[PDB]
């Protein structure tokens, strides 16, 4: 049908239908008469995972021959949504399985719905490592992306009576196609014991042993026939594990729960044990494995020459102690030797300036649990705290600041403190974030060591995140420009020579309406809900979080319904307000922002004298497969968060990919997209970082915003009296007694700015050539956020590697 | 190489080798160059199931045409032990995968032990359920085998310092090839909560949910081109299950824990809560499926016209009452109708008269647990007892005795009593086994209802039994009879005109020295020990039990050893005397017997004096993958339990087959195979059964024995005064004091008879032409014992179906 979903030629279309029948017939043991739908997809699944195995034997066989520094992308989250489609636009296929499919009789967009979502992560951190790995694919970059097989990744959301309800994603339930299991592999990871010292080393003994089993997963590159591998560990009980005979076995469980479940914290920090043993089991099994791929290449001088390892957050810092042990203890390196290949081996990015989310670990867990570990911690500090003191004499405090073990009620280890001694290099993920590491939290360790801070700008593949889920604007875009984008997306540039053309603009404007049209269309089946396809697609999406005010929308979305309750028979432009996103179900105040959305819903969209012109949506269950139906679909990206609170955002790079407008805070990433696009062509408002500075020196006094703006104090007063809840009149008053006396996040400070803000994208709808204009020129200059960009800048800029574009031989 | 095996053409040849590389590629994902052992056995074993698809899917479309009457065999056991080589045998793929494979440069026979044992049964019962499968699928029957997929089946032994040590059998840690998944047919099973009445009938309700996934396991036929299918159960948690959050997830566990392992009780009861949802799981799920596909085929007068249900043992003895409960509680029948469809639907088959192994389940677990079929249960037995009243008025003491409610301390449910109840027929498992169930411990039930009586003699399946683990000796018998004997082992009685034939003893005397060093050098590889294959192979192989009597083996043993220390230079036939078995964990003379076995060999086998002349081996970890090895190489079958206390045994058919001569005690199928051979034929020695029923009225007094026999008494002395346990004087001290003051099988009474038996058995060892003569006459006889002829007699006089040896189309 389409140009960039490839060639469906004859041979081709025959082949595919063939194989189809032959996995269903052999691998699922059906025929047309017994299958099920989900037989179906399975037959499809394995009919295409089928044209990757070729790919994969002979890429990692060709760096096995070529020998080439290999990099260690280190997360516990992996959030890789589903993998057919994907497998398919990288393949080539997906024009061929979609005629092979319908001459089968079979709708491929249904069975493609039938693939349950990889949920191995929660938000922006585990979606940035799945881009990530795309885009090392695509550079031709000998990488793996080593994680935990979690059997439960992040719940299902269900709405009931406005509330949160957690499910459990048992996503392994009916067999995952996507992996091959390595037993061969198989490692031992050790826990408690003790440590013995003796003539000539310690010794750490007395351990439990719980094993890991890997499982790969393929990670095709965009057409140049390369296929990576994620390989994520799983849990397994030894046999003769507690071995009354029948609890013995029961136990087994206990060891095995390491890999159950994904921890869906959000943003924050639960000193759990279960956590702690999920960190050091995916380091320790990992670092085995990466030692064991270079041996098989006593010389550890060249090991930071042929091995790169990328710490994603302070999750898997433990790598840095874990790689002194293997090399101190077991290799028999002296310390300092040792200390130099860790510090050129390892790198560490941060993803948050949040104090309450940053890892804490209490010594006495650590003490209990890894106690060899404890000890190489401690001396770690010792000599690293030598050097401060040398390079800063009598500066006692700095030394206190700068420990990695914290003083106090409980001892803690500050990990963020570990990954930055122990690391080459240290990166903030947008420009801004970076600066405020050198300028506040890291300062005193930029001040010690300045050439270890780096900035690396997050980004999204183009591939997911524009040919996947928005194939009709893909398309309009190559007619005009070709295809070659899609692997170097600075070429978007090209579109700008288009703003003023006329067919263009209408197609740019036809996309948008089509995908909008298949999103109302969306709810309506699975969903039962009326929108207006003709309104003003106004989301937010992302997890609930009060640094991300969803709170502040909140409140856009009161006056809006106030004015037109006053002034009935004026013009409003219509807006659908759809707002989505998972709480942490120990995160009682975004359990409550959800409630309020729902509430507001239930008033709102049930007045008769508002009709068409405003509704408000909570979108349930917001994953990676539904962001690829309804970021197509958004005229509006809300990315509102307090200035210096996203680290960097990611959301936000994908609504512009698909032909949004912004409107947002100077904050994250929203930096350099306002820079790239022209500020003109972005809705700015808000205090900047240095106004919630001033502000916060000054102190934030919620009142005096309540008290000098009428609009603002109605709303207040309706959410207290009971007008959103009127059997529970009481039911939100933790949200005003937040808003008013306990709010970090200066909700009220920005109100005004957003609301009149917001005015003006309502005046720029009103024209739609205008609007179209403005969302090319977004589109045209959305090039820098490719996570192909990102991923050259660490390659080149920490990992010492040059990216290739290349095609491997099919 | 050998006929029995079939042909290896060129085409089957050639298109089994690149069906191997295909799957070695595309499945497996591997070349031949980074291949390990286990890739290859997975390779092999794709390519052999893909030849079982289309017989399956045939197969099970023929019924859905035809609509026979189908067999629901229900068992909570299912010992399978491995599956590739017997799939290839009923193939008649066997030498083409052969030849296929040594093309490749690969040998088969090595492949082949890298499959694990299915496992999940512990000795003759499960066994016996799985050679009824085959059997049933022989016979062209429309048979199910239901069960559960335990996650961990029997324990590996492992014998350290003596001892018996269990180790988990993790043996789906690899994946299992040979099932497939049928998530369609995923059902609620419920457990706990509370019966409600109202206007119309009872109601279940506020129950638990646990569901229940099916997976399929094909069973092929004998080269009839017939594939049945066995389903097993798994246990699956709701999604919404405890749904702080980690906690819940990691507590699905619980739910999850009923399908996770076998219990390894033996034969003995432990009345724990679950085993009973075990129990209850696998009945419940199935009496759905069974349903389901009767309404697929209101009328439920046509139920055991199109079902039988066949319950092995009490376990799945809740169907009867989970019948009950659907069709009055949710299909609206009353009482008296459901009734007569349940008695004419079920069938019960006992498999012991040890009375601590019977299944009494206080009322209590059954009122929280299955508060609903309690009722049901109460209200059968007011029902019968009524009954009983009618026929035999006045006698008050048979209506206490034969109350499936028993009185006492905790009140119970007699499991037995309910099952008879409820069956329109009831067998014992060999004939003598059945004429004591009529006379004794039912006799009762036999009085009121003599037409439900029978006996179906036990049989074994001559696939894995002769084909599958002889095929030398079958070769040789195909060579004089043709091959059809293999599915209509009567045939056999043709050799009985070759006794005298010169050339055909040779031959039988070849086979067996064949097996003997085959044997001898798996032995020497995989546990390093040394035996002369030229000895006698005296084999005493089954679970360890105080009523199978591995003591009175033990007893002899050392007369021999005693004997020969006191005429050293005398001539004895040697004897490598073998025992195996495993022992339930919870049981400690068993445990103890384990250690004395151990502890004769070392002193036994390192007696400079005795040399090559005796050697005691306990073979480790027992299972039915090491009895396909050690039944043929075996010369002596040691079958001696105490007359009356073996319901049949199979073992024993086992050896007969194969070649081996059998001295035993006139117990369980002992007596049909004696009295088909020729008691001349046998080494019979010891009481009978009347004989044991006469001492016991006297008492039996192990003193008498002791003060009697010198050789017994030296014994004795030997073991209790530390002759076998040096360092550990006393260890044997509790097998010297259940000897001689509370032995309840009699090993001394049998003692004199057993070692004058086995002095005849070396006399005809010394004549090694009348040895093999003898053995012609047991092979010639053991076609009764076939499970083709067993079950025939239940499908003609409990099933009321006619079995067929007609081919379905290939
Ligand atoms: O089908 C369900 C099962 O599939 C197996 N995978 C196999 S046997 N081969 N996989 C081959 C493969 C080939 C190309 C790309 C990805 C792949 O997983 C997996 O090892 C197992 O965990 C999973 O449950
Ligand atoms: O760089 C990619 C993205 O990283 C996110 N940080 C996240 S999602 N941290 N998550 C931390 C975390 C910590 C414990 C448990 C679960 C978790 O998601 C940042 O908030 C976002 O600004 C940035 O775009
Ligand atoms: O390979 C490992 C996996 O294999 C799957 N089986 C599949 S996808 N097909 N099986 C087809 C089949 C075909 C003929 C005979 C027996 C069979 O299981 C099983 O459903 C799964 O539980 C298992 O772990
Ligand atoms: O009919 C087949 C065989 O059945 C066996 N009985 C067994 S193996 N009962 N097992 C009962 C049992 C009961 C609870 C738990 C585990 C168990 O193996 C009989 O002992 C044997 O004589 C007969 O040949």
């Amino acid at each position: 049908q389409i140009s960039v979903r490839g060639l469906a030629g004859v041979e081709n279309v025959t082949e595919l239908k063939k194989n189809f029948n032959r996995h269903l017939h052999f691998t699922l043991v059906k025929d047309r008469n017994v299958a099920t739908p989900r037989d179906y997809y399975f037959a499809l699944a394995h009919t295409v995972r089928d044209h990757l195995v070729g790919r994969w034997i002979r890429t990692q066989q060709h760096y096995y021959e070529k020998d080439p520094k290999r990099i260690y992308y280190l997360s516990l989250e992996f959030y890789m949504g589903r993998t057919l489609q994907n497998t398919m636009v990288n393949l080539a296929l997906e024009n061929a399985c979609d005629e092979a499919t319908y001459q089968l009789g079979l709708d491929m967009e249904e069975l493609e719905e039938i693939e349950e979502d990889a949920g191995l992560g929660n938000g922006g951190l585990g979606r940035l490592a799945a881009c990530f790995l795309d885009s090392m694919a695509t550079l031709g970059l000998a990488a793996y992306g080593y994680g935990i097989r979690y059997e439960f990744g992040i719940f299902n959301q269900k709405i009931c009576g406005g509330w949160q309800m957690e499910e459990a994603d048992d996503w392994l339930r009916y067999g995952n196609p996507w992996e091959k299991a390595r037993p061969e592999f198989t490692l031992p990871v050790h826990f408690y014991g003790r440590v013995e010292h003796t003539s000539q080393g310690a010794k750490w003994v007395d351990t439990q042993v719980v094993l890991a089993m890997p499982y790969d997963t393929p990670v095709p590159g965009y057409r140049n026939n390369v296929v990576n591998t994620m390989r994520l560990w799983s849990a397994k009980a030894p046999n003769d594990f507690n071995l009354g005979y029948i609890q013995a076995v029961l136990d087994r469980n206990l060891a095995e729960n390491i890999s159950r479940v994904l921890y869906p914290n959000d943003n924050f920090f639960e000193g759990k044990e279960l956590r702690l043993k999920q960190e050091y089991f995916v380091v320790a099994a990992t670092l085995q494995d990466i030692i064991r791929r270079f041996k098989s290449s006593t010389n550890f001088d060249a090991f930071p020459d042929k091995v790169a390892i990328q710490l994603n957050d302070t999750h898997p810092s433990l790598a840095i102690p874990e790689l002194m042990r293997v090399l101190v203890d077991l290799e028999r390196l002296d310390w300092d030797k040792a200390w130099e290949v860790t510090v050129k081996t390892c790198a560490y990015t941060n993803h948050t300036v949040l104090p309450e989310a940053l890892e804490r670990w209490p010594v006495h867990l650590l003490e209990t649990l890894l106690p060899r570990h404890l000890q190489i911690i401690y001396e770690i500090n010792q000599r690293f705290l030598n050097r401060v003191a040398a390079a800063f004499p009598g500066d006692v405090d700095r030394l206190r600041r700068m420990s990695l073990v914290e003083e106090g009620a409980v001892k803690r280890i500050n990990m963020a403190h570990l990954c930055i001694a122990g690391s080459h290099a240290v990166n903030g993920v947008a420009r801004i974030h970076s600066e405020i590491l050198k300028k506040t939290i890291f300062k005193d360790f930029y001040e010690l060591e300045p050439h270890k801070f780096q900035n690396k700008t997050n980004g999204i593949t183009p591939r997911r995140w524009l040919v996947l889920c928005n194939p009709g604007l893909a398309e309009i875009i190559a007619e005009r420009i070709g295809e070659e984008y899609i692997s170097d997306l600075d070429q978007l540039r090209k579109l700008l020579s288009y703003v003023d053309d006329e067919a263009f603009i209408r197609d740019v404007a036809k996309v948008k309406q089509e995908n909008k049209l298949k999103f109302a269309a969306y709810l309506e089946r699975e969903y039962k809900v009326h929108i207006n396809p003709n309104s003003l697609f106004d989301v937010q999406v992302k997890r609930i979080h009060e640094y991300k005010r969803q709170l502040l929308n909140c409140l856009h979305v009161i006056t809006l319904y106030n004015r037109i309750k006053k002034e009935p028979n004026k013009f409003v432009v219509p807006r659908t307000v759809m707002i989505g996103g998972k709480a942490a179900p120990g995160y009682h105040m975004a359990k409550m922002i959800i409630k309020l959305i729902t509430a507001i819903g239930d008033v709102v969209n049930h007045d008769p004298v508002v009709g068409d012109r405003l509704r408000v949506i909570f979108l349930e269950n917001y994953r990676v497969s539904l962001a690829e139906k309804v970021i197509p679909a958004a005229d509006l990206s809300e990315q509102i968060s307090t200035a210096g609170t996203e680290a960097s955002g990611t959301g936000n790079m994908k609504f512009m990919l698909n032909g949004a407008l912004t409107i947002g805070t100077m904050d994250g990433a929203n930096v350099e997209m306002a820079e790239e696009a022209g500020e003109e062509n972005f809705f700015i408002f808000g205090m900047r970082v240095e106004d919630v500075d001033r502000l916060d020196q000054r102190g934030y006094n919620a009142q005096e915003y309540y008290d000098r703006i009428p609009e603002l104090r109605q709303i207040i007063e309706q959410l207290s009296s009971g007008f959103f809840s009127p059997k529970q009149p009481d039911l939100f008053k933790d949200i005003v007694n937040m808003l008013m006396h306990h709010d970090r996040f200066k909700v009220f400070a920005d109100y005004e700015e957003y609301v009149k803000c917001q005015e003006r994208v309502s005046a720029l709808y009103k024209n739609p050539r205008e609007w179209t204009r403005m969302v090319i020129r977004n589109i045209a200059t959305s090039g820098k956020f490719s996570s192909d960009r990102t991923i050259a800048q660490y390659a080149r800029e920490i990992w010492g590697v040059e990216p290739s574009r290349q095609r491997l031989p099919a």
